[PDB]
DNA sequence: ATCGCACGGGTGGATAAGCGTTTACAGTTTTCGCAAGCTCGTAAAAGCAGTATAATGGGAGCTGTCACGGATGCA
């Protein structure tokens, strides 16, 4: 079994797991292989980053969670990996360009 | 393969501070509304003086009955 089809299981590991406390010491010990060493492979099979990709489903999530649902941006943070809204309204300007009070209005 | 270690990138985390937006909790101004209290007015209630043939002593339904002592008080 080639690394390719790997993270090709790592690409449906997470699609539904991402509301989820999903960390590394979870997606590393549920894989066989050791905490550092799933990162270097990582790289060579789809040129981006995994710490920051489970962060650009999670942002994801909350664009998804902002359109559809009524739930506030201060404890939609608290489910993903976040203690306050403080950080979390701060990379959604780098992830999305926008803000998450002005995502809502602009239909 | 299996996995750390490091230079360094990305960040998370702990105060902190930011932003425009729609109501508090501070204090007075305004108007309107209806009284409780005073003043009043007169029709009703309240009070007062007089009435010139002549008239001059209650009882007025009472009590219908018991009988034994003490003090009182004339005689």
């Amino acid at each position: 079994m080639s690394h390719q089809k790997i993270i090709q299981d790592l690409i449906a590991w997470i699609d539904e797991h991402i509301d989820q406390p999903l960390n590394i010491d979870v997606v590393a010990k549920k894989s066989g292989y050791s905490k550092w060493y799933l990162q270097r492979m990582f790289r060579t099979v789809t040129h981006q980053t995994l710490g920051d990709y489970i962060r650009q489903r999670r942002l994801l999530l909350a664009a998804v969670e902002l359109r559809t649902t009524e739930r506030p941006i201060f404890d939609i943070a608290m489910d993903l990996g976040y203690v306050s809204q403080q950080t979390f309204s701060r990379v959604f300007r780098r992830q999305f360009d926008r803000t998450p009070s002005d995502y809502r209005h602009r239909l």
